[PDB]
């Protein structure tokens, strides 16, 4: 019943139905494994459909203290409280929640979206004011039977969060572990990456310079300045009968084929290799550019397919954002501290290629790759 309980538009995030306050009050929240504050809109706003309306709850507690958060988009300040909350298409328990009602914002709701509000699943170390505000997900652990782990199918988009469990019909083949570092984000090792199976051929702390992280709640793969020039330069020169205008590179400016003619077999095949569970054993998720090129829907571009460059720069580490996670089912297991991957039920392929997790890999090198 979980299955297929998630919704969104492409580039916008991915948000699952819940309930808020007695009576329930129903709002669609974002599903963003890198933060750990929930929050939903609570006064109008140009792009909010509905919004938390807390006088109507008999439920609501006010906790007197205000909160701001800021993303790498957008940023919000709202009033912290407490009430009950409810996921429809989840398991089916009520649970006493912090909340913080935004009540001003900017850059952070999108206009058509359809979601108003934001489910920070990462942990309580993250959290704002401070790590004292436990998140949605430990007080869902503490209060009702769920177990300590939840899992997120990526695929207008959808896909499925199930929580408390594994669902084997979402994926395909083995999952593989590779261990959160730290709890704070979901924090990763990458351990090497390959363009065409092509080694970037770089120390492999600067791939985790400063931390490594999976976030569906970024839309890109960011990668630190020295990663992204890298990179760039190998999707370049494997794609080069064809030559792009810098501001594609950049992020600035679609690229666009006639209908249906994209051209998906000159660009390459990225491999992303993550720490395993067993000391110098890794495996690899392969990234396709069905993955990595956005497509940007708009009927006045029609005649044509046009996308955008869905890798981009960061100055704070790696981030593996949902263009990363698509196609795969990914195994947020915090109960065993580690991350699993597999190939998804909507896995991206054409008939040449396809998404992949697949290991083991081994390498002589014994220097941990871990930037701190
Ligand atoms: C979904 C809307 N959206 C589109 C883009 C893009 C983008 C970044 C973000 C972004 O900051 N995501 C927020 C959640 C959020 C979701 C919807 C709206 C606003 C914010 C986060 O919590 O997940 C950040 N997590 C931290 C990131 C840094 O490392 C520590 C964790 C969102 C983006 N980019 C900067 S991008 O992907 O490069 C360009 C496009």
């Amino acid at each position: 019943e979980m299955v297929d309980n998630l919704r969104g538009k492409s580039g916008q995030g991915y948000y699952v139905e819940m309930t808020v306050g007695s009576p329930p009050q129903t709002l669609n929240i974002l599903v963003d494994t890198g933060s750990s504050n929930f929050a939903v809109g609570a006064a109008p706003h140009p792009f909010l459909h509905r919004y938390y309306q807390r006088q109507l709850s008999s439920t609501y507690r006010d906790l007197r203290k205000g909160v701001y958060v800021p993303y790498t988009q957008g940023k919000w300040e709202g009033e912290l409280g407490t009430d009950l909350v409810s996921i429809p298409h989840g398991p089916q328990v009520t649970v006493r929640a912090n909340i913080a009602a935004i009540t001003e914002s900017d850059k952070f709701f999108i206009q058509g979206s359809n979601w108003e509000g934001i489910l920070g699943l990462a942990y309580a170390e993250i959290a704002r004011p401070d790590d004292s505000l436990e998140p949605f997900f430990d007080s869902l652990v503490k209060q009702t039977h769920v177990p300590n782990l939840f899992s997120l199918q990526l695929c207008s988009v959808g896909g499925s969060m199930i929580i408390g469990g594994i669902d084997h019909s979402l994926y395909t083949g083995s999952l593989w572990y590779t261990p959160i570092r730290r709890e704070w984000y979901y924090e990763v090792i990458i351990v090497r990456v390959e363009i065409n199976g092509q080694d970037l051929k770089m120390d492999c702390k600067e791939y985790n310079y400063d931390k490594s992280i999976v976030d569906s709640g970024t839309t890109n793969l960011r990668l630190p300045k020295k990663v992204f020039e890298a990179a760039v330069k190998s999707i370049k020169a494997a794609s080069s009968t064809e030559k792009f205008p810098d501001g594609f590179w950049l992020g600035e400016q679609l690229v666009c084929w006639q209908a249906g003619t994209t051209p998906w077999n000159i660009f390459p095949v990225i491999s992303l290799y993550l720490m395993g569970e067993v000391t110098q054993q890794s495996f690899r998720i392969t990234i396709l550019p069905q993955q990595y090129l956005r497509p940007v829907e708009d009927v006045a571009t029609s005649q044509d397919d046009c996308y955008k460059f869905a890798i981009s720069q960061s100055s704070t580490g790696t981030v593996m954002g949902a263009v990363i996670m698509e196609g795969f089912y990914v195994v947020f297991d915090r109960a065993r501290k580690r991350i699993g991957f597999a190939v998804s039920a909507c896995h991206v392929h054409d008939e040449f290629r396809t998404a992949a997790v697949e290991g083991p890999f081994v390498t002589l090198d014994m220097e941990d790759c871990g930037y701190n």
